[PDB]
């Protein structure tokens, strides 16, 4: 099937447009260049490598039908997916968990030498994670036939998706109704088109979220504890188009990122 080929390298060229352009805005602007910002370059980056190695070989997939290369590259292949996808899902809770920060701890978010530490800590938790969570893949642990390159093991989906999906989605979910409450704590202790944008944009930040990641783990869980096989497939390409439109929603409305993306 050459059908696919067209469709998904256009999607994987829209992702890589996407984050490439966030991350030379970010380099270049003096003024762009701040912590939150740093989150967000860590998160294109882990989109920009879901386009760029993972993605190609899940294309070979569609069109072939089979694996005609090596078990070990099949190995690579499947842990690459596992990790770069669940470094995604942990740049978005940790940049939950920094918007957090920034309105129920003002004081220390304003304050450079701490702000410095606490991002570093978090890329570095957030990369090394999405690693410790991925390993068990290079070992061998997946089941694939000679012929095919799939994940055969429920236990490691089950073990994996929890860390990986539930417990940062559950985190993310209940950090950003914590902030909604503030919000409209200050709203009412105390133009407000500003306010209203705001809302809008931690429901667009979660729909968006819930949309393309939540299909996927739900039905791989109810899978391992039958649905046909295209939706399966479809649900996949949704968590791929996580990465797609988290550079447009995440910069997008933010002005100072318009201006550099104009220049
Ligand atoms: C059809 C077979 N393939 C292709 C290798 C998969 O099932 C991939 C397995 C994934 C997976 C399992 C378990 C935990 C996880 N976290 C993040 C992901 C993940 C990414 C996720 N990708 C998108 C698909």
């Amino acid at each position: 099937y050459n059908y696919y080929a067209t469709l998904l390298t256009l999607l994987i060229a829209v992702i890589v447009f996407g984050n490439v352009l966030v991350c030379m805005a970010v380099s270049r602007e003096k003024a762009l260049q701040t912590t939150t910002n740093y989150l967000i370059v860590s998160l294109a980056v882990a989109d920009l490598l879901v386009a760029t190695l993972v993605m190609p070989w899940v294309v070979y997939l569609e069109v072939v039908g089979e694996w005609k290369f090596s078990r070990i590259h099949c190995d690579i292949f499947v842990t690459l997916d596992v990790m770069m996808c669940t470094a995604s899902i942990l740049n978005l809770c940790a940049i939950s968990i920094d918007r957090y920060t920034a309105v129920a701890m003002p004081m220390l978010y304003n304050t450079r030498y701490s702000s410095k530490r606490r991002v570093t800590v978090m890329i570095s938790i957030v990369w090394v994670l999405s690693f410790t969570i991925s390993c068990p893949l290079l070992f061998g642990l997946n089941n694939a036939d000679q012929n095919e390159c799939i994940i055969a093991n429920p236990a490691f989906v089950v073990y994996s998706s929890i860390v990986s999906f539930y417990v940062p989605f559950i985190v993310t979910l209940l950090v950003y109704i914590k902030i909604y409450i503030v919000l409209r704590r200050r709203r009412k202790r105390v133009s407000q088109q500003k306010e209203k944008k705001a809302t809008q944009m931690l429901a667009i930040v979660l729909g968006v979220f819930i949309i393309c990641w939540l299909p996927f783990f739900i039905t791989h869980i109810l899978n391992i504890h039958n649905i046909p096989p295209v939706l399966y497939s479809a649900f996949t390409w949704l968590g791929y188009v996580n990465s797609a439109v988290n550079p447009i929603i995440y910069t997008t409305f933010n002005i100072e990122f318009r201006k550099a993306f104009l220049k």
